[PDB]
C-alpha cells in the first residue's frame, strides 16, 4: 500500500477546511484577534522569507553535493512542515476571539471544543503532510533510481529539521523574550503595555509553531531512518510495506481521535488521546496483518514494537500531567512553599523537577529494550541478528511518533486558551468566564509539557537507531572493512569517545547558556523599545503591535545564527579535528544529557507556571504570597520554552548533519578509527 | 624511597602542631569560639559514634568477604581521614574568635594569615596523613603478602570512602539546612541580617561553615588522594610496567608534601595573593619533582621525563581552574557583576541569567580536563602483550595525571579552611557590633573563601573525571580475574557504546543522579523546616532579647539530616547494584558512565552559580548595604544556589566516585550472578 499514503494524506486539507470552516463559524475582541494575526504575519513573512533565502542557497549547494539528485526532495521536505504551520497559524489567531466569545455563553464544552477544533487543523495537517510527502516521493524514487532509492528521500529529512532549528531557537526566544519583556514591565495580559500581544503572539510561535514543527522531525526522521535501516540490512520490502500502513492508521487514528463526540472536567483530552492510541494500536494489530503475509511471530512483532512505541505516549501523558497539574500533589508542594520565600519555593521547585524526569527515562528505557527483544528473536554475521534487534527500537521510536497527530492538536489547544485566556482580561470581560480561560489556560500548560515529553523521549530511540544508520555512512565512505575496524574502535572508553561525551555535554551548556542570555538581552531591547513609545504618550488612550513584533524578531533571529551555526560547527570541526569517534561521543553525552535534562526544564516550567495558576485562582490577589510565586514563573518561564525544548532539535539534527557529513569528515579523518 | 613517604608525613602532623600552637597563641568574643567547640564536638561525637557502627559491622564484613586479611587497613584508611578532621575541626572554632580580634588591632595581613595559617593545620595534616597511611600499608603488603598485595590496600580505599560519603550528604545537608533556616527567619520573623544573634540558627549556621567546605570538603578530597593512588599503584601493577615507578611515584607525592610544606608559609595587599601563592605552590612543586624525579629513579630520559610531565600536567591544570572559577565568582570579575545588576530588575530575571553564567563556566574546566588527560595519553601512550599492552599505556599515563592533579590537595584544602574561618570571623563580628571597618574586612575574607570553595569544587570534580576512566580500566582487571574462575575478547565487543544495556544504563545513571540530588534537595531543604519550627518553640518560649540551647539546634539537625542521609546514601548504593544484576554489568558500566558525564558539567554548572550568587549578594551588599529592594534579589539568587552550592554539586562527585569503589568490590559478586559474560538481558 505505498500509493495510499498520498490518498489519505491530501485529506489532510480536505479535513483540515473542515475544522478550518468550523472556526471559521466583539469590538475589542475582533482587534486583538486580528492584532494576532497581523503580528504572526510579520514574523512569518519575514522567517520564511530569510529561512527561504538560506534554503534556496544550500538546497543550490545540496544538488552538487549529491553529484543523481536530491535538493529537490531537500526543499519539499521543509515546506512540507512550513505549509502545515501556516494552516495551522492563521487558525490559531482567529481562535482567541472564537473560544473566548463561546466559552462566555456556551459553557465549558464550547470553550474546549473550540479551542480543540483549532489544534486539531495543525495535528492532523501536519501529520497527513508528514505521510503523503514521503510516500510522494517514496514511491516517486521507488520506481525512479533502484538502488538505494530510500536514500534521496532521506535528504528531504535534513532540509526539514534545518526549518524545524529556525523556530525552536527563534520562536523559542521569541516567545519567552516577550512573555519576559511583556511580564515584568507590568510588575498580565494588561492592555497597557504592548507586550500582551507579543506574547501572545509568541504563544502561537512557541507551542502553536515551533513545537508542532519540531514533531515533524520526529515523524521524518524515523521514517526515513528506519525505511533506509530495513533497506541497508537487506531484509525483504515486507517491513518497508507495513511500516507506512501503521502509519496511515494513524492519520487514521488521529482522524477519530479528534472527534470528542459529553465533555465535563479537563480529563476529557487525556481520554480521548489515551484510546485515540489503542484504536490505533488494534486497528494497528489487525490491519498489519490483513495486508501483509508473514511467520505469525513476525507479523505480530511489528504490532507489538508499534505498540510499545505508541502506549508510552500515554503513559507520559499520565506523567507529565502528575507532576503538572495543580489538581496533583507535586504541584502543591511547590505552590504551599509561597508562603515561605521565592528562593525556598526555587530550590525545592527545582527538585520536583529533577524527580520529574526519571519517570520518563524509566519508561523509555523499558520501552525500547522490550522492543530491541521482540523484534530480535522474530527477525551474514552476529551483527546481523544484532542489527535486527536496534531495528526493533527503531520500530518503536517510529511508532511512537506516527501518533505525532495527535499530540499536536494539544500543543494548539494549549496556547489558544492561553490567547481566550488574555482576551478575556484586557477586555475585561466577565470572571466566571475569564476564569475558565485560566483553566484551559492551566491545562494546555499541562499539555505543553506532556508534549515535551512526547518530543524529546521519541528523540531518545531515534539516536541509537541514527547511530547504526551514521555508521553504514561511515563504511559506504571508507570503502572508498570498516566493520571490523569500527566496532573494536568505538567502545565507549575510546579517548575521542569519551572526551567527546564531555564536550557533548559541555556543547550543550555552550548553546542553551548563549541562548539563555540572548533571549534575556533581546527582551531587554523589548522592554526599552516599550518605554521608547510609552514614554512619548500616555497608554490610557491608545503599528505598536507590529512594532514589537518586527524588532523583537529580527533581534531574536539575529542572535539565532550565532548559537544556530555554533551548535553546527563545533561538532563539526570535532568530527573532523580529532575524527568520527569524537563526534560519537559528542552525540553520545548530548542524548545522555539532554534528554533527562530537557525533561527537568520542561516539566519544572510547567510545574512553576501551573504552581502560579493554582495559587493566582485561590490568591488572585497582589500578596506577598503570590509575588513568590510569579518569581517561580518566570524563571521555569523562558527556561521551559526555549532551552527545554532545543536539546530536541539538537539531539537529532546533531546526528543528521554527522551522517550526511560521514563521506565528508570521513575522508578528513585520514584514518578509520583515530583517538588523536 | 617506598619506606621515606612515612617519615616525611608524620612530619606534617609534627608541623600541624606549630600552626595549631600558633593560632592557640575577649568576654563575648570567647563564648562564641568556644560555642562552636562544643558544637563541633557534638556533630563529630555523634558522626563518629554512628559513624564506627557500620563501620565496624562492615570492616566485619569485608574480613570474612576477603577470606590474607584486608579490613584491618579498611579500618585505618578511614581513620586517617577522620583524624586529619578531628584536627582541624578544633582549630576552627578557635579562629572565629582568634582571626576576628587580630584583623581589628593588626591590619588586613594579620586576619589574612591568621585564617590561613588555621587552614594550613588541615590542609597539611590530611595530606600528610594519606601520603604515610598509604605507604605505611603498601610498603607492609609489599613484604606481607607478595603476589596481588596492592589490591589489599586498595581496601583501605573504599572504607575511607564510605565515610567521606558520610559527611558530604551529611555535612552538605546540615550546612545548608542551618544555613538557610537562619537565614530566613531573620528575614520572614526578625527582620535582621544575616550572622545575626538574637536568633539561635546563627551559631548552627555558622558551625555548618565548618562542617560543608572545611570538613566535608577537606574530607572530600581525601577520596580523592586516596582512590588515585590506589588506583594508580593498582594500575601500574596489573598492567605490568616496572617496579620502578612504583617507587618514584611515592616520591613525587613527598615532594608534593615539600612543595605543599612551603606553600603555606606565605606584604599582603589585594586576596590575590592566594591565588598567586596557589599558583607559585604548584610551579614549585612541578620542578622539584621534575629535580627529585631524575635523582632517585633511572630510566630513558624521554621515559623518565613523561612521568614528570604527565604529573606536571595534572598540577597545572589546578591553579587553571583556580583562575576560571576565580573569574566567574569573583565580583573583583564580571560574571557576578553581570548577575548583581540584574538585581535592580528582579530576582526571576537574575535567578536565569545567574543560572546561564553558571552553565558557560562549566565548559572552560571540561576544555582542560579533556586537553590534560589527552596530552598524557599522548606522553604515557608514545613512552611506555598485545594491541591494549600499548593502549593501556594510555590510560595510565591518564592516571598519573589525575594522581599529579590531587597529590597537590594539601594547599587546596588548606583554602577550605580559610573560606569559611573567615566566614566565621563575618559572623562574630555583625553581632558582637565590632568596629565597622573591621566586620567589613572580614566580609572580603568571606568572600574571597568563596572564591574559594568554588575553586576546590571544581579542583575536587575535576580530578574525578580523569580518574573515572581510570577506575573504568581497573574495574575491568577486577571483572577479568573473576571471569577467569577469554574477558578480553569478551568485554571489549561487549561494551561498545551502542549495546543495549550500557546505552540504558547511561539514562539510569544520568536519571539516578537526578533521583539522587532532588531527594537530597527536598531533605535538605525540609529538615531546615525541622530547624525553623525548632526556632519558634524556644523563641516563643522567652524573649530572644535577654539570653543548652545551642546544643539541642545541633543535637536536633544531626539526628534529622543524619536521618534523612540513609535514604539516598543506601538508595544510591543499591540502584547501582540492582542495574548491575538485574541487567548485567554492562548496565552499570553505562550507568557509571552516564553519571560521570552528567556529574561533571552538572556540579561544576551548580557549584559555580552558587557561588556567584553569593558573591554577587557580597558586592551589592556592601555598596547598597541596607534592606533595598535591589539588595533582596540579590539574597533570593544566595539562597537558591546555595544550598545546590554546597550540598548537591559537592555530593554528586562523591556519588559517581564512590559508584566506581563499591562496584569494583562487587566484580565477582555481580559477574556471577549476570551468569553471563557480556549480555544484554
Ligand atoms: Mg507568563
Ligand atoms: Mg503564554
Ligand atoms: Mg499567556
Ligand atoms: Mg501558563
Ligand atoms: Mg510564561
Ligand atoms: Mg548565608
Ligand atoms: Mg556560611
Ligand atoms: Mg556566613
Ligand atoms: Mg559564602
Ligand atoms: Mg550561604
Amino acid at each position: 500500500y505505498a500509493l495510499l499514503g498520498v490518498i489519505l494524506g491530501i485529506s489532510g486539507v480536505i479535513y483540515a477546511v473542515y475544522l478550518a470552516v468550523w472556526v471559521l463559524r466583539n469590538e475589542k475582541m475582533r482587534f486583538i484577534s486580528q492584532a494576532i494575526a497581523t503580528g504572526a504575519r510579520a514574523y512569518l513573512f519575514r522567517q520564511y522569507r530569510t529561512l527561504a533565502v538560506l534554503l534556496v542557497i544550500l538546497a543550490v549547494l545540496i544538488l552538487v553535493a549529491i553529484d543523481g539528485l536530491t535538493a529537490l526532495a531537500f526543499i519539499v521536505g521543509a515546506l512540507g512542515s512550513m505549509l502545515a504551520g501556516y494552516l495551522g497559524m492563521y487558525v490559531t489567531t482567529r481562535s482567541a476571539s472564537r473560544v473566548a466569545q463561546a466559552a462566555a455563553t456556551g459553557g465549558m464544552g464550547k470553550a474546549l471544543l473550540v479551542s480543540w477544533r483549532a489544534g486539531a487543523v495543525m495535528g492532523l495537517s501536519l501529520a497527513s503532510i508528514a505521510l503523503l510527502l514521503i510516500s510522494g516521493f517514496y514511491l516517486v524514487f521507488r520506481s525512479v533510481l533502484p538502488d538505494d532509492w530510500a536514500v534521496p528521500l532521506v535528504a528531504l529529512g535534513f532540509g526539514a529539521s534545518l526549518v524545524t532549528l529556525f523556530m525552536r531557537v527563534g520562536g523559542g526566544i521569541y516567545t519567552k523574550a516577550a512573555d519576559l519583556g511583556a511580564d515584568l514591565v507590568g510588575k498580565e495580559d494588561d492592555p497597557r503595555n504592548p507586550g500582551v500581544i507579543a506574547d501572545n503572539v509568541g504563544d502561537n510561535v512557541g507551542d502553536v509553531a515551533g513545537m508542532a514543527a519540531d514533531v515533524y522531525e520526529s515523524y521524518i526522521v524515523t521514517v526515513t531512518a528506519a525505511i533506509f535501516l530495513a533497506a541497508i540490512l537487506g531484509l525483504p520490502t515486507q517491513f518497508i510495506e507495513a511500516i507506512i500502513l501503521f502509519a496511515a492508521l494513524a492519520l487514521v487514528a488521529t482522524f477519530a481521535g479528534v472527534n470528542l463526540l459529553g465533555v465535563k472536567h479537563p480529563l476529557s483530552s487525556i481520554s480521548l488521546a489515551i484510546y485515540a492510541t489503542i484504536g490505533l494500536s488494534v486497528v494497528l494489530f489487525f490491519i498489519g496483518a490483513f495486508t501483509l503475509g508473514l511467520d505469525s511471530t513476525k507479523a505480530l512483532a511489528l504490532a507489538a514494537t508499534t505498540s510499545l512505541g505508541a502506549v508510552i505516549a500515554p503513559l507520559i501523558v499520565k506523567i507529565t500531567d502528575y507532576y503538572t497539574s495543580y489538581n496533583y500533589g507535586p504541584v502543591r508542594k511547590i505552590a504551599e512553599q509561597a508562603k515561605i520565600s521565592p528562593a525556598t519555593v526555587i530550590i525545592t521547585g527545582y527538585g520536583v523537577g529533577l524527580m520529574s524526569a526519571i519517570p520518563v527515562i524509566a519508561v523509555i528505557v523499558a520501552v525500547l529494550g522490550i522492543s530491541y527483544m521482540i523484534g530480535y528473536y522474530t527477525v551474514f554475521g552476529e551483527l546481523s541478528k544484532y542489527l535486527a534487534g536496534i531495528f526493533g527500537t527503531a520500530m518503536a521510536s517510529v511508532g511512537l511518533l506516527v501518533v505525532a497527530g495527535i499530540i499536536i492538536t494539544a500543543d494548539s489547544y494549549g496556547p489558544v486558551s492561553d490567547n481566550a485566556g488574555g482576551v478575556v482580561e484586557m477586555a475585561g470581560l466577565p470572571d466566571e468566564v475569564r476564569e475558565i480561560t485560566d483553566v484551559l489556560d492551566s491545562v494546555g500548560n499541562t499539555t505543553k509539557a506532556t508534549t515535551k515529553g512526547y518530543a524529546i523521549a521519541s528523540a531518545a530511540l531515534a539516536a541509537l537507531v541514527l547511530f547504526i544508520a551514521l555508521i553504514f555512512e561511515i563504511v559506504y565512505s571508507a570503502s572508498k572493512d570498516m566493520i571490523s575496524e569500527s566496532l573494536s574502535g568505538l567502545q565507549l572508553i575510546n579517548a575521542n569517545v569519551l572526551i567527546g561525551a564531555f564536550l557533548g555535554v559541555a556543547l550543550v551548556y555552550f548553546f542553551s547558556s548563549r541562548t539563555l542570555e540572548a533571549v534575556g538581552r533581546t527582551a531587554m531591547e523589548i522592554v526599552e523599545e516599550i518605554r521608547r513609545q510609552f514614554r512619548e504618550k500616555p497608554g490610557i488612550l491608545e503599528p505598536d503591535y507590529a512594532r514589537v513584533v518586527d524588532i523583537a524578531t529580527r533581534r531574536a533571529l539575529g542572535e539565532f545564527l550565532i548559537p544556530g551555526l555554533a551548535a553546527i560547527v563545533l561538532p563539526l570541526i570535532t568530527g573532523l579535528l580529532l575524527g568520527w569517534n569524537a563526534l560519537a561521543g559528542l552525540i553520545m553525552g548530548a542524548i545522555v544529557a539532554g534528554v533527562p535534562r530537557a525533561l527537568l526544564m520542561a516539566n519544572a516550567g510547567g510545574a512553576w507556571d501551573n504552581a502560579k495558576k493554582y495559587i493566582e485562582i485561590q490568591g488572585l490577589k497582589k500578596t506577598e504570597m503570590h509575588k513568590a510565586a510569579v518569581i517561580g514563573d518566570t524563571v521555569g518561564d523562558p527556561m521551559k520554552d526555549t532551552v527545554g525544548p532545543s536539546l530536541n532539535p539538537l539531539i537529532k539534527v546533531l546526528n543528521t548533519l554527522s551522517v550526511v557529513f560521514t563521506y565528508v569528515i570521513v575522508s578528513t579523518n585520514i584514518a578509520l578509527g583515530i583517538w588523536p
